């Protein structure tokens, strides 16, 4: 039957002592899977952590993010979302990492935006976003505010 769309995220880490990941390869063999699964989304990475925005059937988030905490790559994946939805926000792109180590709070956002389309009601209040831009602002445990 047809059911409702939905919006897992969540968030891990990465091997702080190992040598970096296959972030072309880690994302490609993703996006092949999730493409025909009907999923969508974008991944990200900042030399420590691994941040994934999953939209797609409720059915299919749970069974994946859970193949996510199967992987022995990173490792402190926790569910960061699940809300309900009807639409896609990424047309076209099943699954992207982002190598944070290249672009910048500001520059990581724009990457997502140029090949995001959102298009929806206001990324704004998006609980998605919430956690896309604090993995972008963040990308793990601040220090910018409140100081010694
Ligand atoms: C950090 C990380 C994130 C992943 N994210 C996803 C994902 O969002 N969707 C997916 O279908 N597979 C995901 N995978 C699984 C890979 O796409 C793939 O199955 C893996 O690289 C090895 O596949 P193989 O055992 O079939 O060779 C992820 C793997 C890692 C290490």
């Amino acid at each position: 039957g047809e059911f409702m769309l939905t919006t897992l995220i969540y968030r891990s880490q990465v091997h702080p002592d190992r040598p970096p990941v296959d972030l072309d390869a880690l994302v490609h063999r993703a996006s092949s899977k999730n493409l025909p699964l009907g999923i969508t989304g974008i991944l990200l990475f900042n030399g420590l952590q691994f941040f994934q925005v999953l939209e797609g059937t409720e059915e299919a988030l749970e069974s994946l993010f859970s193949e996510i905490q199967s992987d022995p790559r990173h490792r402190d994946v926790v569910e960061l979302m699940r809300d309900y939805s009807a639409y896609r926000r990424f047309h076209g792109t099943g699954m992207r990492i982002l190598d944070l180590r290249l672009f910048e709070t500001d520059g990581a956002l724009e990457e997502i935006l140029r090949f995001s389309t959102f298009g929806v009601t206001e990324p704004v209040n998006d609980r998605m976003f919430r956690l896309l831009s604090a993995f972008i602002a963040d990308g793990g445990r601040y220090c910018l505010p409140e100081p010694l």
